[PDB]
């Protein structure tokens, strides 16, 4: 099947703009959340999840028709968490009610980006709503407990490669690993809310230690108090990835671009876009407006 991008009718640039704004000043607002570490890493998650179904020999699941919004992809327990960054986007699809949900899942990971203050992403709109029966089963996202082989397989689907797979994987960066959602449990780093190279940085300079958590899986613990999980430890363990965490962690701005690419892609796969598409749009930040 062909999904064609179709621009929600007679939209443009600012309309999004104001999306991405009230996304931003709800970010900014409930800060609260997961012991303050606010809703950017969980909407970050949440973009990626709702593309990484995807698969390029049917071009089945990926962001276009937003199906994370029926019962079998909410529930799939690999996406346990993510009910609460689809509840930060409700109020937002409240007001905007006229933008897509694929628009808004994948809209929600690129705002949380830039105002945590990473790369620009640009961001095409276009996605359309696909009926329940399109919703793609459980079972097509990674599992963690793995090696860089699992990785690299896992990856060819969703069409990344190695310098992609480790350009997306610095989104650990963000956030932590929850005992009761995932098995696993901790932060990568300290800059948790802030988009840096820290994963990169990390896994090449604390001194990890293979321990057993209390769900009983193994993770790579640092006495900083940083976990790895065992595919995270995997781009240091082989060593076409290992060059490339290298790279990442030396070049700030080398990383901000590969991620910026690798992540509007994977946003993407699965659409068409008309050649009379509009371009890309570059969202400025909550800063950049002055708001
Ligand atoms: C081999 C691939 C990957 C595996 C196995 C993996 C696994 C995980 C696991 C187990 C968690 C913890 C969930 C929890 O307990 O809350 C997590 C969190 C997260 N992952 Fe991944 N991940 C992968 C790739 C990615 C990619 C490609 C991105 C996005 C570019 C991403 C972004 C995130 C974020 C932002 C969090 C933190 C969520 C939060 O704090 O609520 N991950 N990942």
């Amino acid at each position: 099947l062909v999904h064609v991008a179709s621009v929600e009718k007679g939209r443009s640039y600012e309309d999004f703009q104001k999306v991405y704004n009230a996304i931003a000043l709800k970010l900014r607002e409930d800060d609260e959340y997961d012991n303050y570490i606010g809703y950017g890493p969980v909407l970050v998650r949440l973009a990626w999840h709702t593309s990484g179904t995807w698969d390029k020999h049917d071009n089945t699941g990926g962001s276009y028709g937003g199906t994370y919004r029926f019962k079998k992809e909410f529930n799939d327990p690999s996406n346990a968490g993510l009910q609460n960054g689809f509840k930060f986007l409700e109020p937002i699809h409240k007001e905007f009610p006229w933008i897509s949900s694929g628009d808004l899942f994948s809209l929600g990971g690129v705002t949380a980006v830039q105002e945590m203050q990473g790369p620009k992403i640009p961001w095409r709109c276009g996605r359309v709503d696909t009926p329940e029966d399109t919703t793609p089963d459980n079972g097509r996202l990674p599992d963690a407990d793995k090696d860089a082989d699992y990785v690299r397989t896992f990856f060819q689907r969703l069409n990344m490669n190695d310098r992609e797979v480790v350009a997306l994987m610095g989104a650990h960066a963000l956030g932590k690993t929850h005992l009761k959602r995932s098995g696993y449990e901790g932060p990568w780093g300290a800059a948790n809310n802030v988009f840096t190279n820290e994963f990169y940085l990390n896994l090449l300079n604390e001194d990890w230690k293979l321990e057993k958590n209390d769900a009983n899986n193994e993770q790579w613990d640092s006495k900083s108090g940083y976990m790895m999980l065992p595919t995270d430890y995997s781009l240091i363990q082989d060593p076409k990835y290992l060059s490339i965490v290298k790279e990442y962690a030396n070049d700030q701005d080398k990383f901000f671009k590969d991620f910026s690419k690798a992540f509007e892609k994977l946003l993407e796969n699965g659409i068409t876009f008309p050649k009379d598409a509009p371009s890309p749009f570059i969202f400025k930040t909550l800063e950049e407006q002055g708001l």
